[PDB]
């Protein structure tokens, strides 16, 4: 379990990557992988429909009888629920979608959630169709999580866009 491996090391304890999340959890086996979640946990688009459809849809079951009982999550928060065949447990975390008008400044407390797991797998929150700056979204981050944190980008290009600007 937690097997990182190919990673760049940005700050003590950040790591990035080139690959997508879902492989990674597969070969990492981590204790938890960080969904990129909406409030009502509905897992379309972005990672949230890579890693639903990776757990066949098990995921989705489980979300949606936990969003009937206890209504959706607030941005900037976060739900631990089972990590099915991807990881023990998968940390749910709502950042701001600026692209539908909401604060930016909640980004900080999205990753705050981070905090309370010793090591964890995650996308760059708010990122995509998001529309954050992903440039921000990961200073937030190293300046935020405490934890051990391996970020998996997938996409070539950004990936390589936030390493020149991070090394600045
Ligand atoms: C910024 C981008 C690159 C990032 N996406 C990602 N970051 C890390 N691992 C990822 N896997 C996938 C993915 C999608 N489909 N598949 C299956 C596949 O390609 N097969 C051929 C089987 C894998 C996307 C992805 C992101 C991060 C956060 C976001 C966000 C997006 O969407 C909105 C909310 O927040």
């Amino acid at each position: 379990v937690n097997s990182f491996s190919g990673y760049l090391k940005l700050t003590d304890n950040v790591y990035i990557k080139n690959a997508d999340i879902v492989e990674e959890a597969k070969k990492v086996k981590p204790t938890v992988v960080v969904n990129a979640a909406n409030v009502y946990l509905k897992h379309g688009g972005g990672v949230a429909g890579a890693l639903n459809k990776a757990t066949n849809n098990a995921m989705q079951v489980e979300s949606d009888d936990y969003i009937a009982t206890n209504g959706p999550l607030k941005v900037g928060g976060s739900c631990v629920l089972s990590g099915h065949n991807l990881a023990k447990h998968c940390l749910h975390v709502v950042g701001p979608n600026v692209n539908k008008g909401e604060d930016i400044q909640l980004l900080k407390s999205a990753y705050e959630n981070f905090n309370q797991h010793e090591v964890l797998l995650a996308p760059l929150l708010s990122a995509g169709i998001f529309g954050a700056d992903p440039i921000h979204s990961l200073r937030v981050c190293v300046d935020t999580v405490r934890t051990n944190v391996y970020l998996a980008v997938f996409d070539k290009n950004l990936y390589d866009k936030l390493v020149s600007s991070f090394l600045e």
